[PDB]
């Protein structure tokens, strides 16, 4: 490939994550460029790679750039280097207080935008969630993590496997509920079984407080029982965009959002 780099160009300077498959660091490449890095630590080799064989083949603004590949063990897959890590950390953290609706549906917005690509492209995510997000200055969001979590997952695809960019819709939902809770975890209080048990039953997390009707109107779009009455990618950054002169022209901001 051409995306292929010699292994003395990185250099890993900062850790900033770790789990079950390696690690994240933040990174220099070619002594110029900052870059996050990611490590294999020796899951399969085939197994690992399938992310960048994926991101080889889908390039656009809200989803994290590959930027070059280690093919061989040790692994090494290098992307742009997002500034604030995790949406879920950045909603959590010290900016999370400051945060209100406009920020929050604009990076609503933005993801949407990535996952319009994703649609239109023909994949299926699978796994969309705040934590799968990053974020860099300025507020940009970018779709990540191109490797199932009960309560971010449809009804559909948790039980009978039917994953489609309607399951995704669905956690899109979800994420919704995460910007507007500022990270909390959807459904306070219940655990998976009773979070399954009450969905296939017709219960939909409500109204977050301060968040307006016509917001969570749409989350309740985006968990409709059947998958393909859910709107599309197109339809939700569209409206998201949208929102402050066709939805809520006169919303003034409160005390949370
Ligand atoms: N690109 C990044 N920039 C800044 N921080 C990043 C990341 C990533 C990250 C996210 N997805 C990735 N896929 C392949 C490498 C890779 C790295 N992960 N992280 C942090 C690791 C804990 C969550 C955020």
């Amino acid at each position: 490939d051409a995306w292929e780099i010699p292994r003395e160009s990185l250099r890993l300077e900062v850790k900033l994550g770790q789990g079950c498959f390696g690690e994240v660091w933040m990174g220099t490449w070619n002594g110029t460029t900052r870059v996050a890095i990611k490590t294999l630590k020796p899951m399969s080799p085939e197994a690992f790679l399938q992310e960048a064989q994926v991101m080889k083949k889908l390039r656009h603004e809200k989803l994290v750039q590959l930027y070059a590949v280690v093919s061989e063990e040790p692994i090494y897959i290098v992307t742009e280097y997002m500034s604030k890590g995790s949406l879920l950390d950045f909603l959590k953290g010290e900016m999370g207080k400051y945060l209100r609706l406009p920020q929050l549906v604009d990076m609503a917005a933005q993801i949407a935008s990535g996952m319009a690509y994703v649609e239109r492209m023909n994949y299926v995510h699978r796994d969309l969630r705040a934590a799968n997000i990053l974020v860099g200055e300025n507020l940009v969001c970018k779709v990540a993590d191109f490797g199932f979590p009960i309560k971010w997952t449809a009804p559909e695809a948790a039980l009978y496997g039917r994953f489609t960019i309607k399951s995704d819709v669905w956690s899109f939902g979800i994420l919704l509920t995460e910007l507007t809770t500022k990270g909390r975890v959807p459904y306070p209080g219940m655990v998976n079984r009773e979070v399954l048990d009450q969905v296939e039953r017709g219960y939909r997390m409500p109204c977050p407080p301060e968040c307006p009707e016509s917001l969570h109107d749409l989350m309740c779009q985006c968990w409709r029982k059947d998958p393909e009455e859910r709107p599309t990618f197109e339809y939700l950054q569209a409206f998201l965009e949208d929102y402050f002169t066709s939805t809520e022209p006169q919303y003034q901001p409160g005390e949370n959002l």
